[PDB]
């Protein structure tokens, strides 16, 4: 198993009630590929290191889980194509939050 940090960034211009509805599916499609969340956390709007569909800006989720590291890529391409999924980011994690 591998602990890993998973950055998500979302559709902006979705609200509070949709934003939430996404958090729950995502957290429920990662623990289908056998993953533990440990913890979740709402970032908030950032400004993109570049424009994703035209947008400037995205909403930004974060995650910290463990998990096997044979079904990661798995779950990072079911995520990548999700319609309010702008951009996927799994890295090893470094200082785990506690």
């Amino acid at each position: 198993m591998r602990r890993y940090e998973v950055n998500i960034v979302l559709n902006p211009n979705l609200d509070q009630s949709q934003l939430a509805l996404e958090k729950e599916i995502i957290q429920r499609a990662a623990e289908n590929y056998g993953a533990r969340v440990e913890k979740v956390e709402e970032l908030g709007l950032r400004r993109l290191a570049y424009p994703i569909a035209k947008d400037p800006q995205g909403y930004f989720l974060w995650y910290q889980v463990e998990m096997p590291e044979d079904r990661v890529n798995d779950a990072a391409r079911e995520l990548r194509i999700r319609d309010n999924v702008r951009r996927v980011m799994v890295v090893k994690s470094q200082e785990p939050f506690l």
